[PDB]
């Protein structure tokens, strides 16, 4: 049986696999020739049909797992091509995760003689985020900051230690929002959500700009001035508002801009599409805040795959932050950003 | 010179204006016609202009203020018009407030020896709520919430007790969002705010919907099922999520059905709007259980006119925060819902 870990969520299935490096002479002729098909199936490429995407950059190289010497290899798919991966596997213990879990439990037991064990999609996300960062990213920090966010000029990427990670507030941004408290490796709440993620930017700008993808948004809010459909404070006031220490560039309306409809007809795509992720960014950061205060934690980390490849929020998160805690509470971010789940599920195979 | 108060804000004008009812025999010979005049052009009509509107239900009648007995009326214009306003004066002292105040101080002293006194925003924000609940809604109450907010069959606007009112949470619902701690009639902070407020509903439904008024956009929000744009709870588990009390009905990710393209070319506009609505409540109402939690404020009253003829986001306030809240925060509403800044910086013209 391959080593699977499987977190199927809302918007993206991701799939952690362990191919073995230590294979004996002994070990090799046992193998059955579907169980050899597959491991070089995997290994020798990096997209799978026309959706799957092995993110090669992300492999963990010389690993030991269940002691065994081995790769640790990170895939993602969208949930929507699952079935084609199910009719794929009906041409195994299956440790699986996220909500696709339990909605498609049914679907994996077409698989015959296939073991589903359906795990907790906040649990194999501690599980996996405090067990990378243990291993380490090929003996590079799996946690990084921007040093110096305030500033532009200096503001770049430094590597961040959590070797005692506790306590650490964890936001996982995927289509929705959950925040997390964790305490200890045993004591963790989700201390609530909230339903404006990854899928209000991409749902949004999808109906705002006709883009078909999350990095063609993404190249579009690069273009764009969120400026021309948000109102400042500045638009308000005509400049700070001093009283309670809001300036003037501070967002005071999302799209607020947009209830005159000649600066409707003078807007770009490009411009909607900036200003939808720095709504989404400022409003994740801001509920991460309000929960870090009440938490009593400083240490606030983002995951979620509405990150990866998408410096302009993490800098965003990282600027507001720091501004509006004056400098009290720090972004911190994770190069693994959206495969903890599927880690975590793996590391339940030993419960089984 | 008449008695008023003028809250300028992003998107309304507000005005608060005191009509004498005893004036004596010798008070109506010293009046000056021109000030003749404008008690009868405002008391005469309810349309002032094009866009001009007088609450009628609103006023209070036979109310002492200053040592007078008169009537208190309430007006509001949109902001974009003041310039007409403006240009109508020029054809006193103003005590005003509101961002406009400080943006526009240089366009009411072209009135000529007029004597602009700016008054802080939430300082007659707090100010005027006080004193619209002491003095009561023509004896009615000014504040009410929903009874049995969980339950539609029962569901019924029931007045509500503010005769302590300190400890309180006000939830000012602009263009953009404040949250208020009022500790005491003269101890109170801005806990922070959020730019997800009705002029991003407005803005986004203008852009989504092509609507053209806000009465237009909350027409077709009646008619639309949210559901067909946003992801919930059980389009991603199957169900409800039950290991963090999350039933299947909850919005997990707020517009995420609208990342597939045949969802987008089958929802309507009145979908949209409603999504639209939904989305900006709920944070809102998300936002404010939040600071409460922190605030250790049980009372959270929202005002602000983004809830004026607005019943559907009043409903969805009370029912979110009690729900989530398991019944400890009760959502609770004041009849002069946007009014507040007017009324406050009335009452700072002795102070001049
Ligand atoms: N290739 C991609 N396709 C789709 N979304 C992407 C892609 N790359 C990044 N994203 C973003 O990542 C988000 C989903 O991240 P992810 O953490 O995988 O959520 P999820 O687990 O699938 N949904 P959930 O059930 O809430 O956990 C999307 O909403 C996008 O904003
Ligand atoms: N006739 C109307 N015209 C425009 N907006 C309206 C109207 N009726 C209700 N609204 C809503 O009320 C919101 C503005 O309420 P209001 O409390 O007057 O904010 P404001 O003071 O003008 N802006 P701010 O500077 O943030 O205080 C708009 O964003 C709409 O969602
Ligand atoms: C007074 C009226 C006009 C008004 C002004 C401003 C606002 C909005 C507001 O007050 N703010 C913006 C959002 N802010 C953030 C943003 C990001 C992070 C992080 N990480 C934390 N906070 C808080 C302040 C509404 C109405
Ligand atoms: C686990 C993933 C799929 C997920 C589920 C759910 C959510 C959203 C969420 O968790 N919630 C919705 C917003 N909620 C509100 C709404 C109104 C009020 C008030 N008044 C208070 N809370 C909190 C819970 C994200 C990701
Ligand atoms: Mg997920
Ligand atoms: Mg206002």
């Amino acid at each position: 049986s391959p080593w699977f870990g499987m977190d199927i969520g809302g918007t993206l299935v991701k799939l952690s696999y362990f191919e073995p490096i230590d294979i004996t002479a002994e070990e090799e002729q046992e193998e059955v020739e579907s169980l050899k098909s597959i491991r070089k199936y995997l290994t020798s490429n990096v997209a799978y049909g026309s959706t799957g995407i092995r993110d090669v950059h992300l492999e963990l190289k010389d690993l030991t797992l269940f002691g065994r010497r081995g790769n640790l290899h990170f895939i993602r798919f969208p949930t929507q091509d699952l079935p084609t991966f199910i009719q794929m596997g009906r041409d195994t213990v299956l440790c699986a995760t996220g909500g696709g879990a339990y909605k498609f439990e049914k679907d994996f037991r077409t698989i015959g003689n296939l073991h589903l064990h359906k795990l907790d999609e906040l649990d194999c996300l501690v599980k996996g985020l405090l067990y990378i960062d243990s291993v380490s990213f090929n003996g590079q920090a799996e946690c990084y900051y921007f040093a110096n966010a305030s500033e532009p000029e200096r503001c770049q990427k430094m590597p961040f230690n959590l070797d005692d990670p506790y306590p650490l507030l964890v936001v996982n941004i995927g289509s929705g929002v959950s925040i997390l408290a964790v305490h200890s490796k045993d004591n963790y709440k989700r201390v609530t959500g909230t339903s404006l993620g990854g899928g209000t930017f991409l749902g949004l700008c999808s109906l705002l700009t006709g883009c078909e993808s999350f990095e063609e948004a993404l190249e579009m809010a690069s273009k764009g001035d969120s400026t021309q459909a948000d109102k400042l404070v500045r638009d308000i006031y005509g400049g700070d508002y001093e009283r309670f220490g809001l300036p003037g560039w501070a967002v005071a309306s999302s799209f607020g801009n947009m209830i005159y409809k000649e600066k409707r007809e003078s807007v770009s795509k490009e411009d909607l599409a900036r200003a939808t992720l720095v709504t989404i960014t400022n409003n994740i950061g801001s509920v991460a805040r309000m929960c870090a205060v009440n938490e009593k934690i400083n240490r606030v980390v983002f995951v979620g795959n509405f990150l990866r490849v998408n410096t302009l929020s993490m800098k965003l998160l990282a600027y507001a932050l720091d501004y509006w805690s004056k400098g009290q509470l720090k972004a911190l971010f994770l190069e693994h950003e959206g495969y903890f789940g599927a880690v975590g599920a793996l590391l339940g195979l030993p419960n089984f």
